[PDB]
């Protein structure tokens, strides 16, 4: 049970103290043995200092045995000491010394040193994973953000086991089946981003020259040599370099640290980590098939969030965990920045409007609702009070500040902050404060608005126009925030029409205009004069965090040619809207999928170019057709759109992502006699698709589609894991069978999924993964009542960390009907915790958005 430091008590001992130093020796010489090894020796000394000679304080350890404490040369008793309070310190002088030997122990959760044991080659791996308050799981510290000190570690491990930490470090043979590896002093920084990486990595090496008065950066990637194979280190380092190219430019601050690992690692639960010098990745990462562009756009987002976070995280910190939501939203739209400037993914606000202001936007527009900022007293607090909505609305609210602060006005004021507050904490305020100087904007008001308040704005063009078609008079009009206390925010926004190319017929932007819009209705005199053209976007460039809605005209267009729009970001700005208008009930699902579908090569989601897009809007078809569209209409519905996608799977070009991306979406789909049988034939290659490339995974994702069907069963399902007898394959094989289609399967899927501990995290999330499907709802009707009754036990037996993955994804978000709200309804009156409270009332609020959106389908 380690402690959930409280806010107050960090603050009382941050106002006490001051570290210096750490000096950290790790004895890893038993770390690869079998499974019987538990602990590793921890010796931690520390140099710091009381403003208060004579006063106690203490500091923290979760440690299996603390074999010796001395203070100042003074023995601490220790014979009573618990992980839960730590290590007391009484009678500090000015100037302090602390040595501690303990015995911490691995762990194979999502805090601390981590160790895995490869069943490929029985190679030992360990990472440690710190955020929020575990580096105390590895040595002993004063483990909050705020008392910053240097480190020094040193390990001894095994010989064969390459050691990677924030600095770099040298390494010695001890002639006894071990190496020294001595790293240097680090740069003052927090506890939480110190780095441990040890085992029998693979190694990649590279640098990134010295650039403008930046020193050159040394730069490795490590993987579990067993998955080296499909490692493509030479796309991650130019991805890498890009990033390091752009982001001291952008900040006018060169790096802070010394070098730059990255280490894909195993079963990594946190996706990615920006400890100092040493990023840690999940390996789904290394894709060992074929996956479209949008994965590697994605990929590369995350690696350049963690590097922002070099900048802003690691050089300057949060004071406190109350800022966290600040530090992410950042680091992600930062990312997108640098994706935009420096790479390839030129298109990346289209990724974020599709996929971040959408997730947004969809649990914000439900009663279940909460804000940005929320109070955190404690530690336990952090898991509990920020989430999905916290992470999604953050970017797209700080994507906000930046516009109406101005971009190079942002940058400007990032500089000044960094320099300022260079090594030290820093708060939000604090930056708000080097914005305002920067811009000469008011910010005092911000976060009253925005941060700390729910729901959105409608906005939306109220026009009037002559003879000519160009306009008398232009406003925006902004209503209430909803769900929430009904505030007109100040945006900054831009304003795009929209005309035909009379060369090409393509819809293109023939006028910008940017202003500040605030209250009830803006005037835009900018426009008077203006030809109002086809459409009107008041959220052209996707400035602001809103609900944009489309006058009349302009709605024509966008359903009659969305098409058209020649340029991503408006076109993705169009079908976000068309989604939003269908989940709120103004657009009926059917005319949602219609609007899809199209008719031809060149209308719909069929003509669109960018492969994200694609993806989620497909995704939301398949949203609108199971949960949307009126039951009695939706056996029409899916077959117009299995229909359709295997026309544009076959009309795609060979080898495209396109291709890819049609089939499997069909692989996810409710489908007809006719795609089964194109399906299995492309299995099977009897009658396979030109250019496609029916590679390991592909090869699970038909199969599971066939098993859904009744055309493939157990027989199959073990062949094919006979041919890919790998983790990733039993994976895949349990999704597969928890698939089956009869009650006497997806009650074993169930009862192993919810009930069987020994099952390894991921297998247990595999089987998850299976057990819906849209064909076969009528299977699981009785699973309304099991989850209700079984989820208080699931979330008290497992930690809410492995319990969250049950919670959400057996959710029975399929069973569409008064009946299931009123379950919820009143398991809602029970007794239950917080966090599963917010869970559960986030999907009734989608089956009460669902029934209305069928209501509106049948209208
Ligand atoms: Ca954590
Ligand atoms: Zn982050």
């Amino acid at each position: 049970a380690p402690p959930n430091l409280t806010r107050e008590q960090a603050e009382q001992r941050a106002a006490l103290l001051e570290v210096q130093s750490y000096a950290i020796e790790l004895d890893l010489s038993a770390g690869a043995g079998g499974p019987e090894v538990e602990t590793f020796g921890s010796t931690t000394t520390v140099r710091f200092r009381s403003a208060t000679p004579g006063a106690e304080s203490w500091i923290d350890l979760v440690a299996a045995r603390v074999r010796s404490a001395v203070l100042n040369g003074v023995e601490l008793d220790v014979s009573d000491y618990d992980e839960s309070t730590g290590i007391r310190l009484p009678e500090l002088a000015a100037d302090n010394e602390l040595v501690v030997h303990a015995d911490c122990q691995y762990t194979n959760t999502g805090e601390g040193l981590h160790r895995f044991i490869d069943p490929v080659d029985g190679g030992v791996y360990l990472y440690s994973q710190f955020e929020t308050a575990d580096a105390k799981r590895m040595f002993t510290c004063f483990d909050q953000p705020d008392l910053k000190a240097t480190y020094q570690i040193t390990v001894t491990a095994p010989q064969d086991w390459k050691v990677i930490s924030n600095a770099a470090g040298e390494v010695t043979d001890t002639g006894e089946g071990t190496r020294r590896h001595v790293f240097d002093t680090t740069k003052p920084m927090s506890t939480y981003l110190v780095a441990l990486v040890a085992g029998p990595y693979a190694e990649w090496r590279d640098v990134f020259p010295g650039d403008d008065g930046q020193d050159e950066i040394p730069l490795g990637i490590y993987c579990r040599a067993s998955l080296a194979e499909h490692l493509d280190a030479e796309r991650l380092f130019i991805e890498t370099k890009q990033g390091f190219g752009f982001f001291h430019k952008a900040f006018g601050v060169p790096y802070p640290f010394g070098k730059y690992d990255q280490c894909f690692v195993p079963e990594f639960n946190a996706g990615a980590m920006e400890n100092a010098g040493c990023v840690t990745f999940l390996e789904d990462y290394v894709f060992r098939s074929r996956v479209t562009g949008y994965l590697y756009e994605r990929r590369s987002e995350t690696v350049l969030h963690e590097m922002a976070h070099m900048w802003f995280g690691d050089l300057v910190t949060m004071r406190w965990w109350d800022d966290l939501w600040l530090n992410e939203s950042f680091a992600t739209w930062a990312s997108v920045l640098a994706q935009v400037g420096a790479t390839q993914y030129t298109n990346a606000w289209t990724t974020f409007a599709s996929v971040e202001k959408s997730w947004a936007y969809r649990q914000d527009q439900l009663p279940s609702t909460h804000p940005v900022a929320a109070d955190i007293p404690d530690l336990q607090a952090v898991e509990v009070n920020f989430d999905g909505i916290t992470y999604a609305k953050g970017a797209s609210v700080l994507k906000q500040l930046v516009a109406y602060v101005g971009l190079e006005n942002f940058l400007a004021g990032l500089k000044v902050y960094f320099d300022r507050h260079a090594w030290g904490n820093a708060t939000l305020d604090d930056l708000l404060v080097a914005l305002e100087e920067a811009s000469g904007r008011d910010l005092s008001w911000w976060s009253a608005q925005w941060l700390q308040t729910t729901g959105l704005n409608m906005l939306r063009p109220k026009l009037a126009i002559d003879d000519e078609g160009r306009f008398t008079s232009f406003s925006v009009l902004q209503s209430p925030a909803r769900p929430g206390a009904g505030e007109h925010r100040t945006h900054r926004l831009a304003i795009g029409i929209y005309d035909d190319d009379p060369a090409t017929g393509e819809l293109v932007r023939t006028h910008r205009v940017e202003l500040d819009v605030t209250g009830e209705r803006t005037e835009v005199p900018d426009l008077v004069g203006v030809h109002r053209g086809k459409l009107v976007l008041v959220n052209d460039d996707d400035l602001t965090y809103c609900t944009m809605r489309l006058d009349p005209q302009s709605l024509a267009t966008l359903i009659d040619r969305i098409a058209d729009i020649q340029e991503s970001l408006p076109r993705a700005l169009c079908w976000s809207t068309a989604w939003e208008m269908t989940r709120e009930a103004e657009l009926k699902a059917r005319d949602f999928v219609s609007l899809v579908l199209g008719s031809s090569p060149t209308t719909g989601i069929g003509a669109e170019s960018e492969i994200g897009v694609v993806q989620r809007v497909l995704l939301q078809t398949q949203t609108a057709l199971a949960s949307y569209a009126d039951p009695a209409w939706q056996p029409e519905g899916w077959r117009r759109f299995a229909g359709r996608l295997l026309e544009l799977a076959r009309a795609a070009e060979p080898g495209s992502d396109h291709q890819l991306a049609f089939v499997n979406s069909l692989a996810g789909s409710v489908l007809g006699e006719e795609q089964i049988s194109a399906m299995r034939g492309w299995l099977d290659g009897t009658a396979p698709l030109e250019g496609l490339t029916v590679d390991t995974d592909l090869r699970w994702g038909l199969l599971q589609a066939l098993v859904a069907h009744g055309a493939a069963g157990e027989a199959e399902i073990d062949a094919e894991l006979e041919r890919d007898q790998t983790a990733t394959g039993r994976r895949r094989a349990e999704r597969a069978r928890s698939l089956i289609p009869t009650p006497e399967a997806k009650e074993k899927a169930w009862q192993r999924a919810v009930h069987d501990d020994q099952l390894p995290n991921a297998i247990s999330d595999a089987i998850i993964s299976g057990f819906q499907h849209p064909g076969q709802r009528e299977l699981l009707a009785s699973y309304v009542r099991r989850y209700f009754d079984e989820i208080d036990e699931v979330w008290h037996r497992r930690s809410s960390e492995r319990a969250q993955p049950t919670v959400i994804g057996l959710f029975p978000s399929w069973a569409v009907d008064e009946d299931t709200v009123a379950v919820a309804d009143r398991w809602l009156e029970g007794e239950h915790a917080p966090a599963l409270r917010r869970l559960v009332s986030e999907g009734r609020a989608g089956i009460v958005r669902a029934l209305a959106a069928r209501e509106f389908d049948r209208s």
